[PDB]
């Protein structure tokens, strides 16, 4: 999986 | 201002 | 501002 | 397999 942000 | 995770 | 994953 | 982003 991937993920991110803000 | 205050974030982050994984 | 974060990322990650694999 | 592959995977990747942010
Ligand atoms: O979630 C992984 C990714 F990101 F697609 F490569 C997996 F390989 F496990 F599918
Ligand atoms: O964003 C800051 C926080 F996180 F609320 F402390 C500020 F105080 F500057 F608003
Ligand atoms: O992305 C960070 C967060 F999470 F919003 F605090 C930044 F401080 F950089 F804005
Ligand atoms: O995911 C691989 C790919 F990319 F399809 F070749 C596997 F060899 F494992 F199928």
């Amino acid at each position: 999986v991937v993920g991110g942000x803000x």
